[PDB]
Protein backbone atom coordinates (compact mmCIF):
# COMPACT_ATOMS: atom_id res chain seq x y z
CA UNK A 1 0.00 0.00 0.00
CA UNK A 2 2.56 2.93 -1.16
CA UNK A 3 0.63 5.80 -1.45
CA UNK A 4 -0.85 4.83 1.80
CA UNK A 5 2.05 4.99 3.55
CA UNK A 6 2.55 8.79 2.85
CA UNK A 7 -0.87 9.17 5.00
CA UNK A 8 -0.18 7.94 8.29
CA UNK A 9 3.25 9.62 8.17
CA UNK A 10 1.64 12.94 6.30
CA UNK A 11 -1.05 13.20 9.03
CA UNK A 12 0.76 15.24 11.64
CA UNK A 13 1.27 17.78 9.45
CA UNK A 14 -2.21 18.41 8.55
CA UNK A 15 -2.95 18.08 12.14
CA UNK A 16 -0.37 20.66 13.21
CA UNK A 17 -2.08 23.03 10.50
CA UNK A 18 -5.31 22.35 11.54
CA UNK A 19 -4.38 22.91 15.01
CA UNK A 20 -2.94 26.43 13.59
CA UNK A 21 -6.54 27.06 11.86
CA UNK A 22 -8.60 26.79 14.63
CA UNK A 23 -6.53 29.54 16.84
CA UNK A 24 -7.76 31.12 13.85
CA UNK A 25 -11.48 30.80 13.90
CA UNK A 26 -11.53 28.08 10.89
CA UNK A 27 -12.86 24.73 12.46
CA UNK A 28 -12.41 23.01 8.86
CA UNK A 29 -9.65 23.12 6.65
CA UNK A 30 -11.21 21.16 4.68
CA UNK A 31 -14.53 22.90 4.21
CA UNK A 32 -15.31 26.25 2.34
CA UNK A 33 -11.36 26.70 1.59
CA UNK A 34 -10.86 27.23 5.00
CA UNK A 35 -7.10 25.95 4.16
CA UNK A 36 -6.41 28.73 1.81
CA UNK A 37 -8.11 31.10 3.54
CA UNK A 38 -5.59 30.18 7.01
CA UNK A 39 -2.81 30.90 4.61
CA UNK A 40 -4.18 34.98 3.59
CA UNK A 41 -4.84 35.13 7.42
CA UNK A 42 -1.48 33.99 8.49
CA UNK A 43 0.55 35.86 5.28
CA UNK A 44 -1.55 39.60 6.27
CA UNK A 45 -2.18 39.14 10.02
CA UNK A 46 -6.10 39.65 9.60
CA UNK A 47 -8.71 38.00 12.37
CA UNK A 48 -11.95 36.51 10.77
CA UNK A 49 -15.14 37.80 11.24
CA UNK A 50 -17.96 36.07 12.11
CA UNK A 51 -20.51 34.76 9.23
CA UNK A 52 -23.28 37.03 9.87
CA UNK A 53 -21.02 40.09 9.38
CA UNK A 54 -20.99 42.32 6.68
CA UNK A 55 -17.28 42.31 6.23
CA UNK A 56 -15.15 39.34 6.91
CA UNK A 57 -12.25 40.39 8.16
CA UNK A 58 -10.61 43.10 10.65
CA UNK A 59 -6.88 44.10 11.55
CA UNK A 60 -5.48 44.64 14.78
CA UNK A 61 -6.65 48.43 14.77
CA UNK A 62 -9.94 48.43 14.18
CA UNK A 63 -10.15 48.62 10.35
CA UNK A 64 -12.27 46.12 8.47
CA UNK A 65 -11.76 44.30 5.01
CA UNK A 66 -13.83 42.12 2.27
CA UNK A 67 -12.03 38.80 1.40
CA UNK A 68 -12.17 37.57 -1.88
CA UNK A 69 -10.31 34.89 -3.48
CA UNK A 70 -10.01 32.67 -6.67
CA UNK A 71 -7.73 29.97 -8.14
CA UNK A 72 -7.22 31.39 -11.76
CA UNK A 73 -6.46 27.33 -12.64
CA UNK A 74 -10.43 27.51 -13.64
CA UNK A 75 -11.64 30.64 -13.33
CA UNK A 76 -10.61 34.70 -13.98
CA UNK A 77 -13.28 36.53 -12.01
CA UNK A 78 -13.76 37.29 -8.42
CA UNK A 79 -17.05 36.88 -7.09
CA UNK A 80 -18.88 39.30 -4.77
CA UNK A 81 -22.43 38.70 -3.31
CA UNK A 82 -25.23 36.89 -4.49
CA UNK A 83 -28.50 39.00 -4.47
CA UNK A 84 -26.47 41.77 -4.79
CA UNK A 85 -28.09 44.85 -4.28
CA UNK A 86 -27.43 48.49 -3.97
CA UNK A 87 -27.80 48.66 -0.12
CA UNK A 88 -24.88 45.77 -0.23
CA UNK A 89 -23.17 47.89 -2.34
CA UNK A 90 -22.93 51.08 0.08
CA UNK A 91 -21.80 48.52 2.93
CA UNK A 92 -19.21 47.29 0.42
CA UNK A 93 -17.94 50.35 -0.79
CA UNK A 94 -16.72 51.80 2.86
CA UNK A 95 -14.21 49.12 3.13
CA UNK A 96 -11.08 48.05 1.72
CA UNK A 97 -10.84 44.25 -0.25
CA UNK A 98 -7.98 42.18 -0.50
CA UNK A 99 -8.12 39.71 -3.20
CA UNK A 100 -6.50 36.47 -2.82
CA UNK A 101 -4.92 34.91 -5.83
CA UNK A 102 -4.08 30.68 -6.02
CA UNK A 103 -3.33 28.34 -8.76
CA UNK A 104 -5.14 25.22 -7.50
CA UNK A 105 -4.53 25.38 -3.17
CA UNK A 106 -1.10 27.71 -3.60
CA UNK A 107 -1.41 31.26 -2.92
CA UNK A 108 0.03 33.15 -5.89
CA UNK A 109 -0.65 36.65 -4.75
CA UNK A 110 -2.77 39.24 -2.81
CA UNK A 111 -3.60 42.86 -3.65
CA UNK A 112 -5.48 45.24 -2.08
CA UNK A 113 -7.93 47.52 -3.58
CA UNK A 114 -8.74 50.31 -1.24
CA UNK A 115 -12.38 51.73 -1.70
CA UNK A 116 -11.87 54.69 -4.42
CA UNK A 117 -10.38 51.51 -6.79
CA UNK A 118 -13.76 49.74 -6.91
CA UNK A 119 -15.45 53.02 -7.25
CA UNK A 120 -16.05 52.06 -11.24
CA UNK A 121 -17.31 48.85 -10.60
CA UNK A 122 -20.11 50.09 -7.56
CA UNK A 123 -21.07 53.02 -10.69
CA UNK A 124 -21.84 49.86 -12.91
CA UNK A 125 -23.41 47.41 -10.90
CA UNK A 126 -25.39 50.26 -10.04
CA UNK A 127 -26.96 50.81 -13.07
CA UNK A 128 -27.55 47.06 -13.88
CA UNK A 129 -30.00 47.50 -11.26
CA UNK A 130 -31.72 50.50 -11.76
CA UNK A 131 -31.90 51.12 -15.80
CA UNK A 132 -32.64 47.07 -14.83
CA UNK A 133 -36.06 48.93 -13.62
CA UNK A 134 -35.09 47.08 -10.11
CA UNK A 135 -33.90 43.28 -9.42
CA UNK A 136 -30.71 42.53 -7.75
CA UNK A 137 -27.81 41.26 -10.08
CA UNK A 138 -26.77 37.91 -9.21
CA UNK A 139 -22.91 37.69 -8.08
CA UNK A 140 -21.22 40.22 -10.93
CA UNK A 141 -17.64 39.27 -11.14
CA UNK A 142 -14.20 41.84 -10.68
CA UNK A 143 -11.69 40.70 -13.21
CA UNK A 144 -8.22 39.45 -12.18
CA UNK A 145 -7.18 41.63 -14.67
CA UNK A 146 -8.58 44.77 -13.52
CA UNK A 147 -7.48 43.46 -9.97
CA UNK A 148 -3.90 43.33 -10.59
CA UNK A 149 -4.07 47.15 -12.61
CA UNK A 150 -5.54 49.34 -9.92
CA UNK A 151 -4.67 47.53 -6.60
CA UNK A 152 -0.81 47.39 -4.86
CA UNK A 153 0.59 43.81 -4.64
CA UNK A 154 0.88 43.59 -0.57
CA UNK A 155 2.07 39.98 -1.27
CA UNK A 156 3.67 37.46 -3.70
CA UNK A 157 5.06 33.71 -4.13
CA UNK B 1 7.34 75.14 38.25
CA UNK B 2 7.60 72.14 40.59
CA UNK B 3 4.48 69.86 39.31
CA UNK B 4 5.40 71.41 35.67
CA UNK B 5 8.85 69.56 35.87
CA UNK B 6 7.07 65.76 36.02
CA UNK B 7 5.37 67.16 33.17
CA UNK B 8 8.51 67.55 30.56
CA UNK B 9 9.71 64.42 32.02
CA UNK B 10 6.64 61.63 32.44
CA UNK B 11 5.43 62.55 28.83
CA UNK B 12 8.00 60.18 27.12
CA UNK B 13 6.02 57.39 28.96
CA UNK B 14 2.47 58.89 28.39
CA UNK B 15 3.21 58.87 24.66
CA UNK B 16 4.57 55.86 24.30
CA UNK B 17 1.45 54.41 25.91
CA UNK B 18 -0.65 56.39 23.07
CA UNK B 19 1.54 54.40 20.55
CA UNK B 20 0.46 50.95 21.93
CA UNK B 21 -2.67 52.16 21.92
CA UNK B 22 -2.69 53.44 18.14
CA UNK B 23 -1.55 49.96 17.43
CA UNK B 24 -4.47 48.74 19.08
CA UNK B 25 -7.16 51.01 16.96
CA UNK B 26 -7.23 53.34 19.77
CA UNK B 27 -6.95 56.96 18.28
CA UNK B 28 -6.69 59.06 21.84
CA UNK B 29 -6.52 57.86 24.91
CA UNK B 30 -7.67 60.88 26.65
CA UNK B 31 -10.74 60.52 24.67
CA UNK B 32 -13.68 58.16 25.60
CA UNK B 33 -11.80 56.20 28.20
CA UNK B 34 -9.06 55.28 25.10
CA UNK B 35 -6.38 54.53 28.00
CA UNK B 36 -9.09 52.66 30.07
CA UNK B 37 -9.93 50.47 27.03
CA UNK B 38 -6.91 49.97 26.56
CA UNK B 39 -6.45 47.99 29.43
CA UNK B 40 -9.15 45.78 28.93
CA UNK B 41 -7.62 45.10 25.68
CA UNK B 42 -3.73 43.93 26.67
CA UNK B 43 -5.37 42.05 29.20
CA UNK B 44 -7.91 40.20 27.59
CA UNK B 45 -6.16 39.87 24.01
CA UNK B 46 -9.21 41.55 22.09
CA UNK B 47 -9.61 43.79 18.85
CA UNK B 48 -11.81 46.84 18.90
CA UNK B 49 -14.61 46.83 16.14
CA UNK B 50 -15.49 49.94 14.13
CA UNK B 51 -17.96 51.58 16.38
CA UNK B 52 -20.65 51.26 13.53
CA UNK B 53 -20.66 47.73 14.59
CA UNK B 54 -23.49 45.97 17.03
CA UNK B 55 -20.63 44.33 18.87
CA UNK B 56 -17.43 46.29 20.52
CA UNK B 57 -14.73 43.21 20.28
CA UNK B 58 -13.35 40.27 19.01
CA UNK B 59 -11.26 37.23 19.69
CA UNK B 60 -8.13 35.96 17.52
CA UNK B 61 -11.07 33.32 16.63
CA UNK B 62 -13.94 35.45 15.19
CA UNK B 63 -15.50 35.36 18.54
CA UNK B 64 -17.67 38.75 19.17
CA UNK B 65 -18.00 40.44 22.82
CA UNK B 66 -20.10 43.17 24.30
CA UNK B 67 -17.90 45.44 25.98
CA UNK B 68 -19.04 47.76 29.01
CA UNK B 69 -17.53 49.35 32.19
CA UNK B 70 -17.64 51.31 34.87
CA UNK B 71 -15.42 53.31 37.31
CA UNK B 72 -17.14 52.11 40.99
CA UNK B 73 -15.95 55.31 42.32
CA UNK B 74 -19.09 56.90 41.28
CA UNK B 75 -21.75 54.20 40.03
CA UNK B 76 -22.57 50.81 40.67
CA UNK B 77 -23.91 50.31 37.38
CA UNK B 78 -23.11 48.91 33.68
CA UNK B 79 -24.61 50.85 31.15
CA UNK B 80 -26.23 49.08 28.40
CA UNK B 81 -27.89 50.38 25.26
CA UNK B 82 -29.44 53.90 24.87
CA UNK B 83 -32.73 53.82 23.27
CA UNK B 84 -32.79 49.92 24.12
CA UNK B 85 -35.57 48.04 22.57
CA UNK B 86 -36.33 44.21 22.07
CA UNK B 87 -34.22 44.13 18.18
CA UNK B 88 -31.30 45.33 20.84
CA UNK B 89 -31.94 42.81 23.01
CA UNK B 90 -31.96 40.10 20.10
CA UNK B 91 -28.33 40.81 18.84
CA UNK B 92 -26.78 40.89 22.63
CA UNK B 93 -28.21 37.50 24.00
CA UNK B 94 -26.34 36.12 21.28
CA UNK B 95 -22.74 37.40 22.47
CA UNK B 96 -20.67 36.89 26.05
CA UNK B 97 -20.03 39.84 27.76
CA UNK B 98 -17.04 41.44 29.10
CA UNK B 99 -17.30 43.45 31.92
CA UNK B 100 -14.53 46.14 33.29
CA UNK B 101 -14.76 47.61 37.03
CA UNK B 102 -11.90 49.88 37.53
CA UNK B 103 -11.57 52.65 40.68
CA UNK B 104 -10.94 55.98 38.87
CA UNK B 105 -8.71 54.88 36.03
CA UNK B 106 -7.30 51.85 37.85
CA UNK B 107 -8.72 48.52 36.42
CA UNK B 108 -9.76 46.00 39.20
CA UNK B 109 -11.60 43.64 37.94
CA UNK B 110 -12.81 41.89 34.47
CA UNK B 111 -15.37 39.78 34.65
CA UNK B 112 -17.43 37.13 31.70
CA UNK B 113 -21.11 36.53 31.58
CA UNK B 114 -22.17 34.40 28.98
CA UNK B 115 -25.50 34.51 27.38
CA UNK B 116 -27.59 32.45 29.29
CA UNK B 117 -26.28 34.94 32.03
CA UNK B 118 -27.94 37.56 31.49
CA UNK B 119 -31.23 35.83 30.21
CA UNK B 120 -32.90 37.81 33.20
CA UNK B 121 -31.97 40.90 32.38
CA UNK B 122 -33.22 40.60 28.67
CA UNK B 123 -36.15 39.27 29.43
CA UNK B 124 -36.90 41.77 32.08
CA UNK B 125 -35.98 44.68 29.81
CA UNK B 126 -38.54 42.89 26.93
CA UNK B 127 -42.00 43.15 29.66
CA UNK B 128 -40.62 46.94 30.31
CA UNK B 129 -40.91 47.44 26.64
CA UNK B 130 -44.02 45.48 25.83
CA UNK B 131 -46.34 45.68 29.47
CA UNK B 132 -44.97 49.51 28.71
CA UNK B 133 -47.24 49.49 25.54
CA UNK B 134 -44.59 49.68 23.00
CA UNK B 135 -41.11 52.19 23.83
CA UNK B 136 -37.50 52.37 24.22
CA UNK B 137 -35.78 51.93 27.38
CA UNK B 138 -33.13 54.52 27.71
CA UNK B 139 -30.56 52.80 28.99
CA UNK B 140 -31.83 50.19 31.81
CA UNK B 141 -28.80 49.23 34.01
CA UNK B 142 -26.83 46.08 34.90
CA UNK B 143 -25.31 45.66 38.86
CA UNK B 144 -22.03 45.21 39.75
CA UNK B 145 -23.31 42.80 42.41
CA UNK B 146 -25.55 40.62 39.74
CA UNK B 147 -22.13 40.62 37.33
CA UNK B 148 -19.89 39.41 40.18
CA UNK B 149 -22.69 37.17 40.86
CA UNK B 150 -23.27 35.13 37.87
CA UNK B 151 -19.80 35.90 35.76
CA UNK B 152 -15.94 34.08 36.08
CA UNK B 153 -13.99 36.76 36.82
CA UNK B 154 -11.08 36.46 34.43
CA UNK B 155 -8.89 39.78 35.57
CA UNK B 156 -8.59 40.65 39.10
CA UNK B 157 -5.71 43.34 40.32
Amino acid sequence: HPDLNKLLELWPHIQEYQDLALKHGINDIFQDNGGKLLQVLLITGLTVLPGREGNDAVDNAGQEYELKSINIDLTKGFSTHHHMNPVIIAKFRQVPWIFAIYRGIAIEAIYRLEPKDLEFYYDKWERKWYSDGHKDINNPKIPVKYVMEHGTKIYAA
